[PDB]
């Protein structure tokens, strides 16, 4: 286990893939996780169980990341609960792959109200909650195509590459109050292009969800504005 | 320097470095199209201004935000010239604040404005400039600026993904990140750079000479990143 | 304490600063540590000494990480003593700061050599030694006014590793870098964090990277600078 | 293009790139220093055929890797024209290997011949454009520098440290108004495998590079410093 000032962490779009890789990972090493779901109760609470089953403390919190309001809802209900707010994971991400010429403005924007937008309101509030306090560590898990771009991806690049720099600037926000800000830019990650990656296998959601714990753990304190890939080589 | 292109399309092209861009790409032979936003009259004057000196120039009013005033206009470029070669996408603005005084409106106005605006003008000049097999676009760039780096940082990377979709038609997409342009101790040359060095950056991607340059991002800094 | 699924690294350079930090942070979490010196023996067996004490399992090594033939022979004293070589950390590296129209050739070699030609050979030798076990990691540790000598090696170690990547990724042995920002008030007015960064906190990324936990990251560079690039 | 500058060298000019940079610059009005290593017929060749074409051109033996030999041949520069606007250094060599097999000596070779010779241009370049408060230079490294590749660990140290040790240059040159940057090429037509990965789906001309270099030397490019340009298809970006 991997040390650990805080206590806690909020995952966004925790309730599979790798949100639900994070939220186990974390839990294991002793934070106590909040897997926030925006429809299916009973999947999000199948993984709080499982948490639970294995020793560890874990919550689940229905809100829709890309919502302002919601997200600023969500962080009351966890500051009552808790007393504050130490970590932060900005996963919620959808895609909608089209090419640019049959792409409409709303499909463009569907992907960036729900990829950007959440994860600048998300890191606005950590900010915001985790100032007072004078400690916090935010991951925005972001993409490969955020940093080289993709055919048919116009718009998850956009707010991918969108992401990246603009968790730089949190960055910059946070550094005095020991606020840190970092990025992980994950390749083809399991749940053919095998050929392409040099380790020459699909990662697992645990391998990026490792990746994101050593970000918010006290190892990685004088590391900040950094974008960390994990893709297998697929991108130097 | 080279063009096979004979017409340029520039996005918020009535003052600063669109202007600029308007102007050096008019000196070299092509018909350039100035798009404005709101002041008519700044953007007739340098439409003047270019056809005293024998050039070959346009204005054009549309918001380049709106998708639908971005279509218009190319059918209307197309209508008038035959079709469109170059692209400048410039048309920016900006809003800083610091995050925790900054409204989720500051941040979709920037992006809407800076981000939204550049994949509309990116994606019409793929539409257009496809049928003929040829083209360049050019995405401009612009501590309390989470909103400005978001837009900017995507333009970057969705610039690059434009890049992959032109490829095989031969239209190539890539980038300008300006510095401290006039309106200095960390630029290592010690000055602001003028518009005019913004833009000639722009012409050069947009030559034939960058023939073999496609996705990628032209500092014009000074040195200072 | 990080999961290792390798049982011992070499360390170059380590006997005092980021070097010995490394050291004492993986001997700390299980790993034999192999202490690499130059020149002083006893700072290195005191260091040795110290981590005995505490219960952890150390040794010392001597060897000019820039000369190949010294290099090999250290290696093979280890596959020797402990049946092969998991990890590696090529720390060894100096500075030679001067404004490049007063910099001599020779002071741009002397960099150059110890700094990326050291780091190349630990690399080869790494890739050698790992490949039969298809297991391991290797961790690099690396523009500027005066420093045009320091950015080549350091700028040439990062592209270098890269390609090393590329070349162990087979078999299961990634290659990474770390970038130490300053590290232990004019200077720290630069750093967002403002202050300093301490030679653990430089120790426990190289560690991440050696660890099992970034077992899908290789031809990654790591920046330790508190946000200054 | 437009430069206020009058002459240029560059480093291993004979052929390939360098060649072509050559014939672009000249083109363009600028005074050609076409440095050759060993084959003098060929340099000599490509000189006569750019002075018949009524452009300004001559030849220069050195090695560029040696320290004494690049001092002089800027003395001889300078003597003849007075001073030396631009320089592009381009001397490079290949001597792939992977690593397992690979010798110091074949490191060696590849770090002195491609780095330590960028070293010395860019340290001359700097000797000799202060004094008038103006310059451009330009390092030709290439795409293995920026990705790094199977079998090219030497290659991609010798252009990785090119590109950094630049920006390093592009410091020390900024206030006197001297800029350093680079350019990496891709694949460029070498005298379908390559060319399905790249974007552009063709091989670059050697002509594609040599008119990016000219518009980082050319006055167009006049805030731009530090900077490496990829002329690679999209191949990496
Ligand atoms: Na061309």
């Amino acid at each position: 286990a991997m040390q650990f000032t805080g206590k806690n962490v909020l995952i966004t779009g925790a309730s599979k893939g790798i949100g639900a890789e994070i939220a186990k990972t974390l839990a294991s090493m002793g934070l106590k996780v909040w897997i926030n779901y925006r429809s299916n109760a009973e999947v999000a609470d199948a993984l709080k169980n499982e948490l639970e089953e294995k020793g560890y403390k874990a919550a689940v919190i229905k809100f829709d990341a890309a919502s302002e309001s919601d997200f600023i809802e969500a962080i009351q209900t966890i500051v009552q609960s808790d007393g504050g707010l130490s970590y932060l994971v900005n996963n919620a991400g959808v895609v909608r792959d089209k090419l640019a010429i049959k792409m409409k403005t709303e499909d463009f924007h569907h992907v960036i109200d729900n990829n950007l937008t959440s994860a600048f309101i998300g890191c606005r509030e950590a900010l915001k909650v985790m100032s007072k306090s004078r400690f916090g560590s935010v991951v925005n898990v972001a993409s490969i195509i955020g940093e080289r771009g993709n055919m048919g991806q116009t718009n998850y690049s956009a707010s991918k590459g969108g992401m990246i720099a603009m968790s730089k600037s949190f960055a910059y926000e946070g550094a005095l109050r020991n606020i840190r800000f970092n990025s992980v830019t994950p390749g083809f990650i399991e749940t053919d292009y095998v050929k392409n990656i040099p380790l020459n296998r699909l990662g697992s959601a645990k391998e990026v969800a490792e990746a994101v714990a050593f970000l918010l753990s006290d190892h990685s304190s004088y590391i900040t504005g950094e974008t960390l890939k994990v893709n297998g080589g697929l991108y130097m």
